């Protein structure tokens, strides 16, 4: 199973200046339980981004450095070793490979944040006509979590 796992504003913003724009825990809660046991895929500047492997779930790293190693992380260098991985197989980010992933993957869990943030790193376009909505779950508003925002299964068509 090969599967996009994202979170995106109403105008596709991933992140800002290495960060995410937004703070939500109940999504990070839900990154964790989906990923947890299998596999994260990222490009190098993700990875950079977040600074350390994932715990608890196999931590992978596309990069065209052939020095590139970090205790924890295991490195590929082609796209076509994406498809060697056993498993659930989540692309991560970011935006690069995103567009290079967007046309390959079984389905795309998306988190769709209600809100619009600036940005400088964006999720591809892509049309409902080519994803069935297999499910959408309002996530709660609270305390820690004050930006609406949607969970989105989407399986290609
Ligand atoms: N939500 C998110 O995902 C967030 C992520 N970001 C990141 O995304 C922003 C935009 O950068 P990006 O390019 O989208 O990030 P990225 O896609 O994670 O990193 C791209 C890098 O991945 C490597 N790579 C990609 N395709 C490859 C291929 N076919 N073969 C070999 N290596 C390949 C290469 O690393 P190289 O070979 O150069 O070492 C390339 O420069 C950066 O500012 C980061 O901070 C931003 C903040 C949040
Ligand atoms: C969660 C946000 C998120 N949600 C969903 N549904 N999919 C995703 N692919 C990401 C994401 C992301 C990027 C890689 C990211 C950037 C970052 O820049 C600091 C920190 C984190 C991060 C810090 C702590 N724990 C897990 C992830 C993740």
């Amino acid at each position: 199973t090969l599967s996009i796992l994202v979170a995106h504003d109403l105008q596709r913003v991933i992140g800002f200046e290495n960060q995410l724009p937004w703070h939500l825990p109940n999504d990070l809660k839900h990154v964790k339980k989906l990923s947890t046991g299998h596999t994260l895929v990222m490009g190098r500047k993700t990875f950079e981004s977040i600074g350390k492997p994932l715990p608890n779930r196999r931590n992978v790293v596309l990069t065209s450095d052939t020095s590139f190693n970090v205790e924890g992380v295991d490195v590929i260098h082609s796209i076509e070793d994406i498809y060697q991985l056993p498993g659930h197989v989540f692309i991560f980010g970011g935006q690069t490979l995103f567009e290079e992933m967007i046309d390959k993957v079984d389905d795309m869990y998306i988190t769709v944040i209600e809100g619009k943030f600036r940005g400088d790193t964006f999720f591809p376009p892509y049309t409902f006509e080519d994803w069935e909505v297999a499910s959408s779950v309002e996530g709660k508003l609270d305390e820690k979590n004050t930006i609406p925002h949607t969970f989105l299964h989407l399986i290609r068509k």
